[PDB]
DNA sequence: ATGAGACGCTGGCGATTAGCTAATCGCCAGCGTCTCATCTTTATGCGCC
């Protein structure tokens, strides 16, 4: 509940989270974003951007060019 | 019109009585796993201001 520097999951409610409304305290979708996304580096010429997949067909058209 | 001033075995024993770190070495050290993802980075392979 905020009180952890290695938790990410966000909570829908504020209760604490018990094995059967674990379904709707907590965000899975936002939890599990936030917790690829805290991994992911950042290009290094456009820093505050992100980086796009590695199986996008940009980015392949990309490199074969 | 007299009655104070002058003070010991200790030292050298035993024999109680009491009490304390230190030097040497040996032993022996919580550890087991998996999942999941996540990023890097390296070996080789390709380009001239």
């Amino acid at each position: 509940r905020g009180n952890s520097r290695f938790a990410w999951m966000t909570r829908k409610s504020e209760e604490t989270i018990t094995p059967w409304n674990f379904e709707e305290v907590v965000d899975k979708g936002a939890s599990a974003q936030s917790f690829i996304e805290r991994m992911t580096n950042f290009d290094k010429n456009l820093p505050n951007e992100k980086v796009l997949p590695k199986h996008s067909l940009l980015y392949e058209y990309f490199t074969v060019y």
